[PDB]
């Protein structure tokens, strides 16, 4: 009665067990698709480009992950028709990529909103970008169909075990899909947190010549010596305005004791001036607050930028490296662990599609209650 396999020809049930992270990741993703959606606030450009990312990765769980957990469930042996391979292999590369893409994208816009965030119609370059993000992974995904419709022989090889069988494309895609990329979050990310310590070190700057102004104004006794040090002051408050409305309008009403300082000190006589230097002394301690609130926000970024860059290195960098190496060294390394990491290997890489959801909720205030009451609402 020929050769069957379902329902019941399953061999590995340890495996099936692993079913747990998939659950995680289409939900994971849905929460975030809901909070784009429902929320009023996530109605912005770059919220609709995580939705997008949303949508890949929500896909990987949903057609690419069950594919390849009934892979496991028959030690690797494809018990679906043999057309279903071609295309579940198709899908993976496709939705794979888009969200390597798509976090590519995140960290370029990421390193443009902080450079100038002077940046605020708006919504048709994210269609844009979108746009442009899929096509480039559907090019990267094509070669699937075609390689395997013009051979049968490059999808699955024994009969049996369905696995890609063309290192031409190993070596492509894996170049162009994941180390371009990775080049380019290498050096965007490199940017980033250089202008982001720059600016850090510019308000630091700004606020220690404004104490040690104070300083040698109440130190010396020359009115021309007050003159300079209390104008050199009126300088880093208007360099410091410019680097939470509260804070700006802190530089602009000592900006005013400034100027009146500044009257009485070169017509008038130095002691006055040097007790207004006093009531400056109290209008800065009023905001030196606001100023530690400012400091740790730039902190604050540069420590999600990190996360997020060494958590894309730490999921996608294992597959492909190995992936690379097992077409390219075909004599020195080894071939049989070389199989049996990269079995492993993909479901990180895998795993990195549910971990991007976790990611932007635990960070972001709205996303956690948006999420916190989507488990609870139902
Ligand atoms: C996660 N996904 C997995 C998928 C893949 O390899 N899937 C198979 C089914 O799993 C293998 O790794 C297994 C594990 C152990 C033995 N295997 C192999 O030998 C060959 C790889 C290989 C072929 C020839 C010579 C050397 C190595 N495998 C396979 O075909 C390809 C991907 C990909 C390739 C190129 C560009 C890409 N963009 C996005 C992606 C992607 C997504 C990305």
């Amino acid at each position: 009665g020929g050769r069957f396999k379902f329902p019941d020809g399953v061999q590995n049930w340890p495996a099936l067990s692993i079913v747990i992270i998939i659950i995680m990741t289409i939900g994971g993703n849905i929460l975030v698709i809901m909070a784009v959606s429902m929320e009023k606030k996530l109605h912005n450009a770059t919220n609709y480009f995580l939705m997008s990312l949303a949508i890949a990765d929500m896909l990987v769980g949903l057609l690419v992950m069950p594919l390849s957990l009934l892979a496991i469930l028959y030690d690797y042996v494809w018990p679906l028709p043999r057309y279903l391979c071609p295309v579940w292999i198709s899908l993976d590369v496709l939705f794979s990529t888009a969200s390597i893409m798509h976090l590519c994208a995140i960290s370029l816009d990421r390193y443009v909103a902080i450079r100038n965030p002077i940046e605020h119609n708006s919504r048709t370059k994210a269609i844009m970008k979108i746009a442009i993000v899929w096509a480039i992974s559907i090019g990267v995904s094509v070669p699937i169909p075609v390689i395997g419709l013009r051979d049968e022989e490059k999808v699955f090889v024994n009969n049996t075990t369905c696995v890609l069988n063309d290192p031409n494309f190993v070596l492509i895609g894996s170049f162009v899909a994941f180390f371009i990329p990775l080049t380019i979050m290498v050096i965007t990310y490199c940017l980033t947190i250089y202008v982001l310590r720059r600016q850090a070190a510019d308000l630091e700057d700004n606020w220690e010549t404004l104490n040690d102004n104070l300083k040698v104004i109440e130190k010396a006794d020359n009115a021309a010596q007050v003159k300079d040090a209390l104008t050199k002051m009126r300088a880093a408050a208007l360099d410091a305005q410019k680097a939470m409305k509260d804070f700006r309008h802190g530089f602009d009403i000592l900006v005013g004791q400034i100027d009146d300082a500044l009257k009485l000190a070169n017509e008038g006589k130095v002691k006055e001036a040097q007790a207004a230097a006093e009531q400056l002394k109290t209008t800065r301690n009023a905001y030196i607050q606001k100023y530690l609130q400012a400091i740790n926000n730039e902190r604050k970024a540069s420590k999600v930028l990190g996360i997020v860059f060494f958590v894309f290195l730490i999921m996608w960098c294992p597959f492909f490296i190995t992936n690379i190496l097992s077409v390219l060294c075909e004599k020195s390394c080894n071939q049989k662990l070389m199989e049996k990491l990269l079995n492993v290997f993909v479901w990180i890489g895998y795993v990195n599609s549910g971990i991007n959801p976790l990611v932007y909720t635990l960070f972001n205030k709205i996303y956690r209650r948006a999420f916190s009451n989507y488990l609870r609402c139902n």
